[PDB]
């Protein structure tokens, strides 16, 4: 399976992704990176792994599905029948997320239901959980609400920051997020016609 990964920053994901999507019985290539925001690492880490990038910068379109579409463009160009969102922080529109439906994977920094949204660690810490963790789901119109893959919990130390926190949950996003990748490339998993989740 031909795989994009779409970033907005460190790209330290996507690194796992290039990784696992390159040990011998991966069933996913990675054939594309895409930025909507130019000079991040995350393209520096691609171009040295020989990966091609593009940066479709979001603030130069009239409104979502104008930008959406050019990130479709390119996907079509290099025929992808897998999107990996690895830090991409865009919310996309209804008719890219209807097209690339059961496609499409997202890495969340929280045990989806909880703390939903942009600020995952931050929501967690002023909750006061003394467990979180990652999840990779399906991506469903509705942000962050899609069909889970798979999640790895991750404690909270006393004292924690956002900086050591998400240091430490995105050692767990490392494993599950090449690891579900190679689930729905394999074709192991997929979204059933009823919605859910299945593991064929
Ligand atoms: N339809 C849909 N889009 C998705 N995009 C992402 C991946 C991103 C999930 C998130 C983005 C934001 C957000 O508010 N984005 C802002 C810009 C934020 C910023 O400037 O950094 C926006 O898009 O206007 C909060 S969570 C997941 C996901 C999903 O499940 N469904
Ligand atoms: N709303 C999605 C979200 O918060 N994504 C989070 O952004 C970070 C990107 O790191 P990376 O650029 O090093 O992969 C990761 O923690 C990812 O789960």
């Amino acid at each position: 399976a031909r795989v994009a990964v779409l970033i907005s920053g460190t790209g330290s994901n996507l690194q796992a992704l290039i990784d696992s999507t390159r040990e011998p019985n991966s069933s996913a290539q990675i054939d594309i990176v895409i930025s909507n925001k130019a000079a991040v690492a995350g393209l520096d880490k691609a171009e040295r792994a020989g990966i091609p990038t593009r940066v479709i910068n979001h603030k130069l379109y009239k409104n979502r599905v104008e930008f959406d579409s050019a990130i479709d463009l390119v996907l079509e160009e290099f025929s992808i029948d897998i999107v990996c969102l690895a830090g991409f922080m865009r919310i996309l529109s209804g008719p890219f997320v209807q097209k690339w439906n059961g496609k499409m994977l997202n890495i969340h920094p929280s045990l989806l239901p909880s703390f939903k949204g942009s600020n995952a660690h931050e929501q967690a810490l002023e909750t006061g959980v003394t467990v979180t963790g990652c999840t990779v789901h399906f991506v469903a119109e509705d942000v962050d609400a899609g069909q889970i893959i798979l999640q790895e919990a991750v404690p909270v130390k006393r004292g924690d920051t956002v900086a050591t926190l998400s240091e430490r949950v995105k050692l767990a996003e490392h494993k599950i997020f090449p690891a579900a990748l190679q689930l729905v490339a394999s074709g192991t998993v997929q979204l059933g016609e009823n919605g859910k989740i299945c593991w064929v």
